[PDB]
């Protein structure tokens, strides 16, 4: 048996569709399965995001004061309820928004972007900017979760957001105090200690932003470190269409799929 039988038995034991992408290094060959379907961002935008307010604006723009009132309150923002009062800077915005997977956080963080009815399509240039021509944001929070199975809106491919987060933490896509930034926040998330940081031993280093949603939406995207400090890119996307719009996430899904990767990535 092979790496693709081994992610078809996940896909019919969680009855699940599952995207993985592993894109190649000079030692290992890349590792895809479904890698050009699409899914559903879910949150997974967010890092990107971040990478696109940091990559127009100097780091002093970080300090600027957003403020916003709980009807901009409209989805999970678990850092931004609190700082409704007294706002939050960019800065602050770029940290929910990755490590609490902070939604109107994003939205705000939209907005900086592109402006209110500009902040989608303004993220969905800067992925152009980076040469994703496949990737597409078309909502945000809590909008984007309605969109069906099949729908092309508000979705992305494993080997699109793989190669993404490629760029911006192991490529140059953004100057290294900026880069350095994302990648503290991604190290610092507190969502994603279920999905590929399980898969991966303890001495591997691994930063990530997650996506959920539903039908059974889980995704997360990471970049890892092995113990003498060879990165790879992991990208593991899935959904249960199967048991509709509320079908359950099955985190440990991630788990697995990063733990077969793991196993190809860590044995020599
Ligand atoms: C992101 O997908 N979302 C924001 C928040 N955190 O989820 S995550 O950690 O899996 O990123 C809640 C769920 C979801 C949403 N529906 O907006």
């Amino acid at each position: 048996m092979d790496l693709a039988d081994r992610f078809a038995e996940l896909e019919r034991r969680y009855d699940a569709r599952l995207g993985v992408y592993v894109p190649a290094t000079g030692t290992t060959a890349a590792i895809e399965y479904r890698a050009d379907e699409r899914f559903a961002f879910c949150s997974t935008f967010k890092a990107p995001l971040v990478a696109a307010v940091l990559h127009q604006n100097p780091l002093t723009h970080l300090d600027k004061l957003i403020t916003y009132t709980s009807d901009d309150i409209r989805s999970i923002s678990p850092v931004a309820q609190q700082h409704v009062q007294t706002g939050m800077t960019i800065g602050q915005l770029c940290d929910a928004a990755i490590r609490y997977s902070d939604g109107t956080a994003a939205n705000l963080l939209l907005a900086d972007l592109g402006g209110p009815g500009g902040g989608t399509a303004a993220f969905t240039g800067y992925l152009r900017s980076l040469g994703d021509t496949v990737s597409r944001l078309d909502a945000e929070e809590p909008e984007l979760n309605r969109d069906p199975p099949g729908d092309e809106r508000d979705t992305t491919t494993p080997h699109a957001i793989a190669l993404v987060l490629q760029q911006l933490v192991l490529g140059n896509a953004l100057p290294p105090d900026k880069r350095a930034l994302l990648t503290d926040w991604m190290a610092r998330n507190t969502t994603g200690a279920k999905r590929i940081r399980a898969g991966f031993p303890a001495d591997w280093k691994v930063i990530d932003k997650t996506g959920t949603g539903d039908y059974g939406r889980a995704n997360d995207i990471a970049v890892v470190w092995s113990p003498t400090g060879v990165p790879y890119v992991v990208a593991v996307m899935s959904d249960r269409a199967g048991g509709g719009y509320d079908a359950e996430p099955r985190e440990a899904l991630l788990a697995e799929a990063a733990t077969c990767v793991a196993g190809v990535l860590a044995l020599e």
